[PDB]
């Protein structure tokens, strides 16, 4: 491609010069006086007169800073050059100075500056272009946003020119189609890799694709809670790859005027059609084709007519693409989801502590913090947010320091300006006030994200890890094993055992270890989808489970069912035998393709249906038994972590001592002795403090305050009231279950 | 400067009071009972009574509405204040009502209004307030 050519820095100040090499200037055939277009970043163009130089090199061009500004380049870019000969003569332009430019002149543009420069000048221009005038101590800066013809015209003596009018802004708030590149998403890293892998080559290479032969996507959809940032994917993209982003927004579609809704729609799409690779935005697609059974009136069904039809349309055509945006994917009218027209589900979900942390990184740029700031609890302890509302609390964070300092009695001559922001910075007190003062839009939305317990959290168990780590490792990492060989891998694994022995524990444990994302059913939820909602709830539980494989969905208390099932009532039974079979039905409709993992847990195994225990559903069990000696050691030591644990004493004798313990009870303790020594230690400073009301200027240096003296006087106190958790006979029900399910 | 201050909201409802706080008083030799000269927009200006009271801080002034729309200021603006020792008895006072506010009186308005509020009060006025 004779065509990319590094840029240089230019002989010649004159604005509209280029300076080219003979060789090339042969081989383009370009000749003296003639005019070309200068394509650069960002969809910049540019008009220009070229000049031969023997100085300048092939590969560099010579060109000035305010065509590298116009632009948007720098030096050591690649600009492609293409002649441009069809030059149309101009009649009438408008220019108007830039915001900081007319600073105390008050004089007539039109003959101080205009007039000598644009005299036999035969300067082409271009809108968007910003170039600067010299006269005679000030540095005018001057830009052109109307012309006849557009946006091509040449300065002729028989033209007309006005300057009548405000001085316009630097670039107002044109930031977006320079912004938002990649550099400007967090937490998002597969679906983008998603959508750059499955968009780019229809918008980047259309000839080679035309080429080739292959149907290429015509609809995705962007579903998600609002606020994740959507939109500012789909921008994005646009902005990046090189196209013509033209949105179209719902509700100002809806009520333009009775019924010539669809005409600007139709409009929308005819000059979408016309202009190159052009992405077209949806937003608020639910807002306008809502449910068919849903929908009362008749306009409402003449614009989901009037959109599918426009659909399926683009037979061909050019190499446009349509991107949608909605909330809750089962709100879509599904007759768009035929193929053809929307069929990529790509699912933006609510990002996790990284990505948390990732956002908040991004949006405190222009902020100058202090040196306090240690975002990574400010991060994770902010579960249940989005995008929009870190922004929000960024913003927060900023008026509350200003709060905190205020223009003290400073009289607003707009001097303090720049010392505002190069003045102050942030601290721990402000961003815990915005987190205080915070409203959570999330709250109630399933979280799917790969749990942080690993094995050294649970103690013990080493034959459970190992039997877990051969039905789940396995069949993952050396599929090709399985299928030479010829067999089906497991598919549930159900645990049964005291309650609080870990279970959940080991579950993540596992799911740490897979790196897969996890989703956890409670029973409290799973007792309340009975009375009604029996179908759905368990149909997009399970979609949501399979479409992010892989993962280890988690049912947890599954004999609640037939414990609440077994009383004075009796009328849930119903409901208990529906919710077990949309549980089974679509249990046995899945698939080995997807590596979806199903882990069931329960404490009394003597209770549940037995047609779960079939061969294809939950079929191996594994007994959790109550922790002995050595996981009693390690579970202790997992829980001895904290910031304040000293250097302490032994933790043998403790694990030696009970007997018939699990879990809850060892928690139990341990917080039993911490909440001792913070009683004693609160105990303490109130004791300092009424002796220094009892003595005034008794301390006046600043003694230090108690340590943490976690003694182990306290946790012999504490621990003192230690409870029995399980009681005995259960433990020989269980084992006599268990020999009964060895022959 | 160490004389502007910037009103606030006020709790004594009387028409001739302000709150300052004792450092202020010090600062500027400040007693109780003087008569200040108040400074603000517009050119306008009125004269009030120094009060005592702990809860403004001393940046903070704080002062009613009748004299807040006298000075023709709103919260949170700046005002200028100071001693004012030349002020010495009047002699003759003449008030006249508003249109808008006497709608259906038709009385002796100097028995039932100017008599109580004047009385004993030692109150300063400057031409032209309200
Ligand atoms: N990396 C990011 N992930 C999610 N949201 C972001 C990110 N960066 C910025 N945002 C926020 O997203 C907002 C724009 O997205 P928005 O228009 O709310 O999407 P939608 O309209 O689909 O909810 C911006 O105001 C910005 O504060
Ligand atoms: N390996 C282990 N053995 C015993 N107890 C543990 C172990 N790991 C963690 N624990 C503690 O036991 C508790 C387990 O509770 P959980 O597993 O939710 O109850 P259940 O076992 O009924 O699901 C946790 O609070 C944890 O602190």
């Amino acid at each position: 491609r004779p065509n990319r050519l590094i840029v240089d820095e230019a002989i010649n100040e004159d604005n509209s010069v280029v300076s080219l090499s003979q060789p090339k200037m042969d081989e383009l055939q370009l000749f003296r006086g003639d005019t070309v277009l200068l394509k650069g970043k960002k969809r910049r163009e540019a008009v220009c007169i070229v000049l031969s130089d023997d100085t300048c090199s092939d590969e560099k061009i010579r060109m000035n800073r305010v065509v590298r500004n116009n632009l948007r380049v720098r030096l050591g870019d690649v600009i492609s050059i293409q002649p441009c000969p069809d030059v149309k003569y101009g009649k009438r332009i408008h220019v108007l100075p830039i915001d900081d430019t007319v600073e105390g002149i008050t004089g007539n543009l039109f003959e101080v500056y205009l007039k000598p420069y644009f005299l036999e000048a035969y300067r082409p221009i271009r809108k968007g272009d910003i170039f600067l005038v010299r006269g005679g101590m000030r540095a005018v800066e001057f830009k052109v946003v109307e012309t006849d013809p557009s946006p091509y015209c040449i300065v002729a003596p028989d033209t007309v020119i006005h300057c009548e009018g405000e001085p316009i802004k630097r670039e107002d708030e044109e930031e977006s189609l320079n912004e938002v590149g990649y550099d400007d998403i967090g937490g998002c890293r597969k679906q983008l890799a998603q959508i750059k892998e499955m968009v780019e080559l229809p918008l980047r290479h259309p000839a080679l694709f035309k080429a080739i032969g292959v149907k290429p996507p015509r609809g995705i959809l962007l579903y998600g809670p609002p606020g994740t940032g959507k939109t500012l994917i789909a921008r994005a993209v646009a902005n990046e790859t090189g196209a013509f982003f033209f949105l179209i927004n719902g509700p100002e579609i809806m009520s333009k005027l009775a019924g010539e809704s669809e005409s600007n729609l139709r409009k929308a799409f005819e000059e979408a059609e016309k202009n190159a690779p052009a992405i077209i935005f949806i937003d608020e697609l639910d807002a306008i084709a809502p449910k068919r059974e849903k929908t009362h009136g008749e306009v409402e069904r003449r614009i989901v007519s009037q959109l599918l039809t426009l659909m399926d349309g683009l037979k061909q055509r050019a190499h446009v693409i349509v991107m949608a945006a909605t909330n809750r994917p089962n709100s879509i009218d599904p007759a768009l989801r035929r193929f053809g027209r929307f069929d990529r589900e790509v699912d933006i979900g609510i990002p996790d502590a990284t990505g948390r942390l990732e956002i908040l990184q991004i949006h405190t740029k222009n902020m100058k913090l202090a040196d306090d700031v240690d975002l990574e609890q400010v991060a994770n302890e902010t579960h249940g947010h989005v995008g929009a509302d870190l922004a929000a609390l960024c913003s927060e964070a900023a008026l509350q320091a200003i709060r905190k300092k205020m223009d003290l009695i400073d009289l607003e001559d707009e001097t303090i300006d720049a010392e505002v922001m190069n003045s102050l910075a942030v601290t721990m007190d402000d961003f815990r006030w915005a987190l205080s003062q915070s409203n959570p839009s999330a709250l109630r939305e399933t979280v799917v994200e790969v749990p942080q317990v690993t094995w050294e959290d649970i103690g013990g168990l080493e034959d459970v890890k190992r039997e877990l780590q051969e039905l789940v490792q396995y069949p993952v990492e050396h599929p090709d094993k399985f299928l030479k060989f010829g067999m089906t891998p497991s598919k549930g694994v159900l645990f049964y055992g005291p309650p609080g022995c870990g279970k959940t524990l080991l579950a993540k444990a596992i799911a740490n270890e897979c790196q897969a994302n996890f989703i956890s059913i409670k029973g409290p939820e799973l007792l309340t989808m009975w009375f009604g909602e029996s179908e759905a709830n368990v149909r997009e539980i399970f979609d949501k489970a399979r479409q992010a494989a892989p993962c280890v969905l988690f049912f947890d208390e599954l004999d609640s069912i037939a414990k609440a099932r077994g009383g004075n009532i009796g009328d849930g039974g119903g409901a208990a035998d529906r919710v077990i079979n949309q549980i089974l039905t679509e249990m046995d409709g899945m698939s080995t393709k997807k590596n979806v993992f199903i882990i069931g847990a329960t404490n009394r195994p003597d209770i549940i249906d037995p047609a779960i225990l079939r061969p294809g559903r939950l079929d191996q069990l594994i007994y959790i038994p109550l922790p002995d000696e050595k996981s009693r050691v390690a579970i202790l030591k997992a829980n001895l972590r904290k910031s304040p644990v000293a250097k302490d004493v032994d933790l043998e004798f403790l694990a030696k001592m009970t007997n018939g313990f699990s879990g809850a009870d060892l928690t139990e303790i341990c917080q039993r002795a911490c909440k001792l020594a913070i009683r004693e230690s609160i105990e303490s400073e109130i004791r300092r403090e009424r002796e220094r009301q009892t003595n005034p200027s008794a301390m006046e240096v600043e003694e230090d305050d108690p340590v943490p003296e976690i003694r182990r006087d306290h946790f012999e106190e504490a621990m003192r009231f230690a409870r029995r958790s399980v009681s005995d006979n259960d433990i020989r029900k269980y084992e006599m279950f268990a020999q009964t399910l060895q022959q």
